[PDB]
């Protein structure tokens, strides 16, 4: 799974906010593809199972997923 960023949060400028917003509002320690803008997702997050204590996989959020 590969999402696309949201332009907007980037710039500070997402007035949809990260709840709505149905674009990533990934953390800055979050890996990120910079030739296409997107976050490649956790798998096991998707699944319950990243125990991880500091991955480093996007964690999409429910609305997300849906
Ligand atoms: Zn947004
Ligand atoms: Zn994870």
């Amino acid at each position: 799974d590969r999402l696309e960023v949201c332009r907007e949060y980037q710039r500070g400028n997402c007035n949809r906010g990260e709840n709505d917003c149905r674009f990533a509002h990934p953390a800055d320690s979050t890996m990120i593809d910079t030739n296409d803008n997107t976050v490649t997702v956790c798998m096991d997050y998707i699944k319950g199972r990243c125990s991880r204590e500091k991955c480093k996989y996007f964690h999409p959020p429910a609305h997300l997923q849906a």
